[PDB]
């Protein structure tokens, strides 16, 4: 199948074959090694011995140091231009602009970036002929979901860098038993490359791989291709996690009937037993992880995690909203993550973690911003960026979305069903964000089209809207996907979540936190679980169910001021409908849904009676 010898890629390969690959994931490797030119191509088996091996390497070619403290635990410092999702290079390429985004009636989205295909294919011709050169290209089979489930599914990343192979093993289920489940059937083509083809063009900083003025991470939903160039980093470059799972997998379920969301999901038992589901959305930065790991104050209940990131849901046969966790570890932000805020989250990173842009303890621990534990005298830091680091100094001693990436099923409170293949049925869904100001602590929404309209104005600070959490990972027109979501409705046999709203960072008149949070949300959990049983525990507001006068337990903390906590003040929700009217005109418009419509102003009503 050739006139001449460059067609064939097997003398190129260094592990695996060729021709034991299904035939369309042979065509997607040789015809990628063709247009990128690696040295070698390496078949990822999922091995212990593979990642032990390619870690040991890393960590002599200077790319990775292991962390003496622990048991194989590992840190990545990376080159500084390269430390997160860049949204204005991450973009999603359909026919029409309108089918990924709403026109907004003035600036730019806030809620997704379009790229037309033409302007795509100059970009991928300017980027990725011959830019694995001198590299090995490793070609990583995976499974998002468990693997088998009827809601996994399946992928075949390419990258040149390692650090990606390593992360991919934690993040996903990968290797050779995901190639022998997928024999023939289809699969998202994930390309990735770092953008530095050999020899170097330019200077490498840190030993880290990255070509910051060409990143671009791209999605081609009506191809089934995710195309990143130029980033080593976290979303950018694992591309299970954000370009699958939530951009990809949510145009898939809008099509298909499903949920793809930026959501954790957790089981809750009380103390008689009796356990629920509940998944929940909050933006980044407003404390998903926490939630999901919790470790209750109140006496006699559990929680346990099924994922802390995201969420694919579909309805079942009996009307059961099923959940999984599609990913196989948790990517977390390591600053802020304490034994006051995350007690599980401390235990499951001490083994088998690869840290990334965290400072190192001069013995051979990791440290950061809001660790809140001293170290021994004589103990030094390292910051982030390889320089020695005290407490006074002005920057911070990690990135603060530096991360670990750590396996699930290592967590001390991973829930039992967290691979269950028919997923775990979700009985509520939690919306919340960071509201300084007039949001109580947590209300429950009147119906379904209220409770949509509650996630469409959700907010990740006071000043900034993040719908549903997903402002930077909608797959396709948020205005459709909010049409998506309503359609739920209409399901016959559809046993539909109870949906609440939560605040865990109003403030008082000082500027101080109203609510301890944390283990204490276990408190507000509680009169969820009876809210989902019936328990007639609620007074009605104008914003939707807030919990009666005595419902919720407050035992061990009576220095809390409830009726600020739970205040709710028309002017603050005038001003508060008028700011949603604004934003859904501007950055909606013309795909706004009459029923979001029809909240807004049920919403102006019931507030103008107060
Ligand atoms: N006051 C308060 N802060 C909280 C609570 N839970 C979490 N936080 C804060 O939330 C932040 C940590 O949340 P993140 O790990 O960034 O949130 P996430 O939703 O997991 O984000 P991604 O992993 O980026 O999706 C820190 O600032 C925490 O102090 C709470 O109950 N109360
Ligand atoms: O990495 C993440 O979870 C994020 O950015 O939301
Ligand atoms: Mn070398
Ligand atoms: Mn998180
Ligand atoms: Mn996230
Ligand atoms: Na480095």
């Amino acid at each position: 199948p050739q006139l001449h010898n460059g067609l064939d890629f097997s003398a190129k390969v260094i592990q695996g074959s060729l021709d034991s690959l299904p035939q369309e994931v042979r065509k997607f490797v040789e015809g990628n090694a063709q247009l990128c030119q690696p040295e070698y191509i390496h078949i990822c088996d999922g091995s212990e011995e593979e990642y032990g091996r390619l870690l040991a390497h890393m960590q002599e070619e200077g790319v990775i140091r292991k962390l003496k403290k622990y048991d194989n635990c590992w840190l990545a410092l990376t080159d500084p231009r390269d430390v997160a999702r860049i949204e204005s290079k991450t973009v999603i390429i359909t026919q029409e602009q309108r089918d990924t985004v709403p026109i907004p009636k003035s600036g730019q989205s806030q809620l997704g970036r379009w790229m037309s295909e033409e302007d795509f294919e100059k970009a991928f011709n300017a980027r990725f002929p011959g830019c694995m050169k001198g590299r090995t290209m490793y070609v990583i089979p995976f499974s998002m979901g468990p693997l088998g489930s009827p809601l996994a599914k399946i992928g075949i990343e390419l990258t040149d860098s390692p650090y990606v192979v390593a992360s991919m093993r934690i993040m996903t289920r990968m290797g050779t038993s995901v190639l022998e489940a997928l024999g023939d059937g289809e699969f998202i083509k994930c390309l990735h490359s770092v953008g530095c083809p050999l020899p170097l063009k330019k200077p490498l900083v840190n030993n880290w791989a990255c070509n910051p003025e060409l990143t671009l991470i791209a999605h081609l939903p009506d191809r089934r291709e995710i195309i990143s160039f130029g980033s080593g980093y976290g979303g950018n470059s694992l591309l299970g996690k954000k370009c699958f799972a939530l951009r990809i997998a949510s145009r898939l379920a809008k099509e298909e009937g499903w949920l793809a969301e930026h959501m954790l999901i957790l089981g809750i038992t009380n103390p008689e037993g009796k356990k629920k589901y509940l998944a929940a959305a909050f933006p980044s930065a407003c404390g998903k992880t926490n939630l999901a790991m919790m470790n209750p104050t109140l006496p006699g209940w559990k929680v346990e995690c099924v994922g802390d990131d995201i969420a694919w849901m579909k309805f079942d046969a009996q009307g059961n909203l099923r959940a999984i966790n599609p990913e196989n570890g948790f990517f977390g932000v390591a600053p802020g993550t304490s034994v006051k805020t995350n007690p599980n989250a401390i235990k499951t990173i001490q083994k088998n973690t690869i840290f990334t842009n965290v400072a190192e303890t001069s013995d051979g621990g990791v440290y950061w911003e809001g660790i809140d534990e001293p170290l021994a005298p004589g103990v030094t830091i390292t910051s982030w960026k390889n320089k020695e680091w005290r407490p006074q100094d002005e920057e911070p001693c990690a990135h603060p979305n530096s991360r670990f990436c750590t396996p699930a099923s290592q967590c001390p409170i991973i829930d039992p069903a967290w691979e269950s293949p028919e997923g775990v049925p979700i009985e509520g869904i939690i919306f919340g964000g960071r509201r300084p100001a007039g949001v109580p602590l947590v209300y429950e929404a009147l119906s379904w089209q209220h409770g949509v309209f509650v996630g469409a104005a959700m907010r990740s600070e006071g000043i900034m809207h993040d719908p549903f959490a997903m402002r930077p990972f909608f797959g396709y027109n948020f205005g459709k996907y909010l049409a998506h979501w309503l359609s739920m409705a209409h399901r016959p046999a559809a046993k539909l979540p109870k949906i609440f709203h939560v605040n865990w960072f109003r403030k008082d008149k000082n500027g101080k936190f109203l609510w301890p949070g944390f283990g204490e949300n276990s408190r507000v959990l509680e009169w969820m679980f009876g809210r989902i049983e019936g328990e007639d525990s609620a007074k009605l507001t104008p914003i939707g169910y807030v919990p009666k006068e005595d419902a919720l337990n407050l035992k061990g903390l009576g220095d809390v001021n409830v009726e600020e906590l739970f205040g709710i003040s028309k002017e603050f929700w005038e001003k508060e409908v008028e700011e949603i009217d604004k934003y859904l005109e501007d950055q909606v418009n013309a795909d706004l849904p009459y029923e979001i419509e029809r909240e807004l102003r049920a919403l102006k009503q019931r507030i103008s009676q107060m």
